[PDB]
């Protein structure tokens, strides 16, 4: 039931580690 | 703050979202 939201929650950490430099 | 420590923080928080999700499914 939350899995979806989990799973956007984890894309939107990713998204926002992919913006950044290292 | 720091850009490599946000950087770091946020990988490793990823993975420890990823592993509680595997644990879940």
């Amino acid at each position: 039931e939350x899995y979806k939201e989990x799973e956007d929650x984890q894309e939107r950490x990713r998204k926002x580690r992919k913006k950044x430099r290292s």
